């Protein structure tokens, strides 16, 4: 039926699994004979699942969550994504202007945006001020330092879900970052070249955290967003200082506290500067999340697409989520202190990078992530991350 579609999305629990639930309903009331049928997705599975199902596009998901940079223009030359160019809608246009820019490819639009994540540190004020730390650490060794204090303060300074791979090559992204000067880092990137020095200083510089012992005890086994006692739980009831993350986190923290509210005392600081280190000042990594069209899905899955740009189904989310809506005046709505914090920095940002796995690729970002875990359990070093990269980028 060419007004039932199929909805895939990554919030498989929380207030954003609801919200879609609560979006397609009203999308359903607004539009009478349109049906859309959910599957919500955890999000550790939907890179394998999403990719699995396309190589069907007439069974697979009519609207789906999109995986971003080069896994999004992977799924594009595979002919698995719609060209939206000429089919969004001129408030999408209008609102999404800035974030738009990460749904386009060779001048052409694949997706409406609905989020905009940069990355930074997410942290207890209270956890902080009881290790002495006063002030967030500008640098690097600062960083280290405070998360010595961290320890002798009995806490455990840095949460890390290391058992999903990305949250630990998140600290190796933000080093490469620092590290290396926007002219490699954006040669490096587009040529897949990784043969400069500052890809296995990196390295080494996230190996001297490791052998500070700083992380959460479980950090091997620990997943990004599962349960309490996930990296995110950790930090949210305070049994953890900080993580590395997206600015979806202020949402994922309030589900996992135990009145299931908001965490009371959350700060965020941009990730400090390395010294010796050739990157950017301010320069930004994070995420874009756009939804996705299957190249056979009819007009209505167009339509619950571009209803999901409207105005006030961006601040339904932005509350939802508890994160950033890619509509620029549905942002008015985020009350969040850390968050404002965050849309101010991206606001005056010199440039953002998308998260390094999605800007390189499912096959180097897949190698890249478990070689960084290799190193972090020892069974790796700097070099063999750089080399895992290489040997993944042989396929592309
Ligand atoms: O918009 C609010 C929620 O946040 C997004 O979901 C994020 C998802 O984007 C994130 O993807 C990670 C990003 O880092 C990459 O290195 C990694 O490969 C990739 O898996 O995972 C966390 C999740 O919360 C969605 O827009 C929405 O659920």
């Amino acid at each position: 039926d060419d007004k039932t579609i199929t909805f895939w999305h990554n919030a498989s629990a929380g207030e954003g699994r609801q919200y879609w639930e609560n979006l397609a309903k009203s999308f359903e009331e607004a539009n009478p004979g349109t049906k859309v049928e959910i599957q919500a997705i955890q999000n550790e599975d939907f890179a394998g699942k999403l990719q699995t199902a396309m190589q069907d596009p007439a069974s697979g998901p009519d609207v789906f969550m999109s995986l971003g940079g080069a896994k999004t223009k992977e799924m594009i030359d595979a002919g698995q994504v719609m060209d939206l160019t000429d089919k969004i809608s001129d408030t999408v246009k209008t609102d999404m202007k800035t974030t738009l820019s990460a749904a386009t490819f060779d001048g052409k639009v694949y997706g409406v945006p609905v989020s905009v994540e940069p990355g930074g540190m997410w942290y207890s004020k209270d956890l902080f001020k009881k290790a002495g730390v006063s002030d967030v650490p500008a640098t690097y060794e600062e960083l280290l330092a405070d998360a010595k204090k961290l320890k002798d303060s009995g806490t455990d300074a840095i949460a890390l879900g290391a058992k999903d791979a990305w949250p630990a090559a998140h600290w190796y992204y933000w080093l490469v970052l620092r590290e290396c000067s926007p002219e490699v880092y954006d040669k490096s990137v587009q040529d897949h070249d990784f043969s400069n020095a500052c890809w296995v200083n990196a390295g080494k510089k996230l190996q001297e955290l490791k052998d500070l012992k700083v992380f959460n005890d479980g950090f091997l086994t620990t997943t990004a967003q599962q349960g309490a006692n996930s990296s995110a739980g950790l930090l949210a009831n305070h049994k953890a200082a900080m993580e590395l993350m997206g600015a979806w986190e202020p949402g994922v923290l309030k589900d996992l506290t135990p009145d299931q509210k908001p965490m009371a005392d959350l700060g965020f600081f941009a990730f400090p500067e390395v010294a010796g280190g050739e990157g950017e000042p301010g320069a930004l990594m994070g995420g874009v999340t756009y939804f996705c069209v299957n190249p056979k899905a009819s007009q209505t899955s167009i339509d619950f697409v571009n209803y999901m740009g409207e105005k006030k189904n961006q601040e339904d989310y932005a509350k939802a989520f508890s994160t950033i809506p890619a509509s620029e005046p549905a942002r008015a709505v985020v009350t969040d202190e850390s968050l404002k914090q965050v849309i101010e920095y991206l606001d005056k940002a010199p440039s953002m990078q998308l998260w390094m796995d999605t800007a390189l690729g499912t096959n180097i970002g897949n190698a890249l992530n478990a070689a960084v875990v290799n190193m972090l359990s020892g069974q790796g070093s700097p070099e063999d991350i750089v080399k895992a990269m290489q040997d993944a980028a042989q396929k592309g």
